[PDB]
């Protein structure tokens, strides 16, 4: 099976509280644009609910989608899988309103760059009462601008993801105009399509990949999935694994497939799986990046310009002090870092911008430049910029 390139690709994803619906969502896009893009692959409600990142296409677009269980314990993979997403949807049960994890994800979202939001009310087959419905609406709006994300703007779709799906299960082929449940999650489709902007792709710079998760394609080998950050990977390359380990190690590009499938060329925007010559599940892993050899090199000692979140922004009400040792956040990881505050600075005061060293007890790919955020356990306390290599 062949993957090949016709449309702008775009990666989104659903978020939003436990049981309003994501799962039953992400299985509904996936069967109702089916009945038009064969190429689109049916996803069963019970096998997303564990893959659970997916595939489907409109008449404008090619998406790949990753559905979020939203737990408290996956939390560091919806860091990964948001911070990869070129909008979310968020789901929202018009029986229930927006609920704590409803707040929890689209701050995380905002923390981590989410650039747009697409709001479905979902369940609204559970009610009928056109005041409630506004209500819901009114409060998911509010929600949003409380973070600053533009909530009177955002698309709000209002539909039932079960009822769009069971039509589905029941007429695989059904078509646009002809279920009105169905004819909702077309509107979320446009909704997407319009909506969220494809953003620009750097193709044109050195190969990079973050690692999200390594696997054995029984028979095979090892592959390596992520999306590419920049650049464009093909077999026959030459690349680096960089960071975490002891050293860098360089390999040879044997496959590179989109969604299990042989694809061509990968390029920057594309979450691919990159299939690895003669190297062990035991020699890549999460958080260390593929990368055009010499492009991008292993750090533990940096210096960096550091914003300290205000207690008001869920930050502490403490500040950073020499010797603290809290959770530094680079594309796919976090490693523990050993912060250093100039001579005579005792604390750096939450809501100061200041400019300190740090010394992670683990090799990181870094470049001048790169964004990282700080978080002590489950709270993000900082956001940073490398501003300088030591070693
Ligand atoms: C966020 C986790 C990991 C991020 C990692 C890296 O972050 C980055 O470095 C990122 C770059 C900025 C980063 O460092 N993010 C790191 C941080 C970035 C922070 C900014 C931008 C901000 O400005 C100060 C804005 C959100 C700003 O805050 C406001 C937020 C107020 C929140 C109040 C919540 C309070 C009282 C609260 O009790 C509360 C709650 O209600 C819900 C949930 N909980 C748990 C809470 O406790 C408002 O929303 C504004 O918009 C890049 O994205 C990287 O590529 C990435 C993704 C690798
Ligand atoms: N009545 C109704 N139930 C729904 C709808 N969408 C999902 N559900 C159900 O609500 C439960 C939670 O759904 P799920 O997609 O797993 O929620 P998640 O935790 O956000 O992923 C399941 O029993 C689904 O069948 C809907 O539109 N209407
Ligand atoms: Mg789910």
């Amino acid at each position: 099976g062949e993957f090949i390139r016709t449309k702008p690709h775009v990666n989104v994803g659903t978020i939003g509280h436990v049981d309003h619906g994501k799962t039953t969502l992400t299985a509904a896009l996936t069967f109702v644009t089916a009945a038009e893009n064969p190429n689109v692959e049916v996803k069963d409600y019970g096998d997303i609910d564990k893959t659970a990142h997916v595939e489907y296409e409109t008449a404008k677009r090619h998406y790949s989608h990753v559905d979020c269980p939203g737990h408290a314990d996956y939390i560091k993979n919806m860091i990964t899988g948001a911070a990869q997403m070129d909008g979310a949807i968020l789901v929202v049960s018009a029986a229930d309103g927006p609920m704590p994890q409803t707040r929890e994800h689209i701050l995380l979202a905002r923390q981590v760059g989410v650039p747009y939001i697409v709001v479905f009310m979902n369940k609204v087959d559970m009610v009928d009462d056109p005041e409630l419905l506004d209500l819901v609406e009114m409060e998911v709006r509010d929600l949003l601008n409380q973070y600053e994300f533009p909530g009177d703007e955002v698309p709000v779709i209002r539909g039932s993801a079960l009822l769009a799906l069971e039509q589905m299960h029941r007429n695989p082929k059904t078509r646009r105009g002809e279920n009105e449940w169905v004819d909702k999650i077309w509107e979320l489709l446009d909704a997407i399509d319009e909506y969220i902007p494809t953003p620009v792709r750097d193709v044109d710079k050195p190969f990079l990949m973050p690692v999200e998760d390594v696997f054995t394609i029984t028979g095979r080998g090892t592959v390596a999935t992520g999306r590419i950050e920049r650049g464009k990977v093909k077999v026959g390359d030459e690349v680096e694994i960089v960071g975490l380990a002891p050293e860098t190690r360089k390999t040879v590009v044997t496959g590179v497939e989109m969604h299990r499938k042989t694809l061509q060329e990968g390029i920057a925007g594309d979450n691919v799986g990159v299939l690895l010559r003669g190297v062990s599940r035991e020699e890549v892993e999460r958080g260390q990046v593929l990368a055009k050899p010499g492009s991008i090199t292993p750090h533990t000692k940096f210096e960096a310009s550091v914003y300290v979140l205000k207690k008001e922004e869920g930050g502490r009400h403490t500040g950073f002090f020499s010797g603290y040792r809290p959770q530094f956040y680079f594309r796919t990881t976090d490693v523990t870092g050993v912060v250093q505050l100039p001579p005579g600075v005792e604390m750096v005061m939450p809501g100061d911008n200041v400019t300190f060293t740090v010394e992670l007890i683990k090799p990181v790919a870094l470049e001048e430049g790169l964004r990282f955020a700080i978080r002590e356990g489950g709270r993000t306390v900082g956001a940073g910029v490398v501003t300088k290599i030591l070693e």
